[PDB]
């Protein structure tokens, strides 16, 4: 595999985007995945719509601004035949009425596939052959929301209770040693003011760090 990988670097992924105050970040995980597989099928970027998700996807199992899963969200699209655009159907961070219209559509997906639990060289795998992955974190703690440089360590991360989705965009390493300082890039949905320009390195190879790859999926376009 490579040393190193960035997704944003080709054009896969869209600016950072803000769920604000509604427990959506699993759309916009999925979305992010999303995405970047209809770019490697189209060679267009388009912007998705999380309230889209927000407002549909209860049938399978996602409960709008109070949580969901991004598995779900991969279920619902195939089901439903479609997902509209961002410019579409709009973002308002509130649970509202399901407004999805097939005519504006600009993704689908025929289910997705799922990383093995907890494999840090699986997820590696996934991201370098396939674009960016939804993953699963622990982000429930000050040092997260805080966040500004450097990798992301945090002792009382759990690998096992997460609460948070978000979509690693590659991986990496300072320095010059491919194998050690190694990290994890990952675009968060707390706007782009948030972290380090919307985005987060987090250590890698360092057991499952904050959940990573315990729960990483992503959609079959
Ligand atoms: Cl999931
Ligand atoms: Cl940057």
């Amino acid at each position: 595999l490579p040393k190193s990988v960035d997704w944003r670097k080709k054009g896969y992924v869209t600016p950072v985007k803000n769920q604000k105050q509604c427990g959506s970040a699993w759309a916009f995980s999925a979305t992010g995945a999303l995405e970047g597989q209809m770019f490697r099928k189209t060679g267009k970027l388009v912007s998705l719509s999380e309230q889209n998700l927000v407002d549909c996807s209860r049938p399978q199992g996602n409960q709008g601004c109070n949580g969901g899963f991004m598995a779900r969200a991969f279920q619902y699209v195939k089901e439903n035949g479609g997902l509209d655009s961002e410019e579409s159907y709009p973002y308002v961070a509130v649970d509202e009425i399901c407004k999805y219209r097939p005519e504006n559509s600009v993704a689908q997906d025929t289910g997705f596939t799922v990383v093995a639990p907890g494999k840090e060289k699986a997820l590696m795998k996934a991201v370098a052959t396939v674009g960016p992955i939804s993953v699963a974190m622990d982000a429930g703690h000050s040092s997260f929301q805080f966040y500004k440089s450097g990798i992301y360590f945090e002792p009382d991360c759990s690998s096992k209770n997460l609460d948070h989705g978000v979509l690693v965009v590659g991986y990496g390493f300072e320095g010059a040693n491919s194998q050690n300082s190694k990290y994890w890039l990952v675009k968060n949905s707390w706007g782009p003011e948030w972290g380090s320009n919307g985005y987060v390195k987090i250590a890698k190879d360092k057991n499952n760090h904050c959940g990573i790859a315990t729960a990483a999926s992503y959609p079959n376009v």
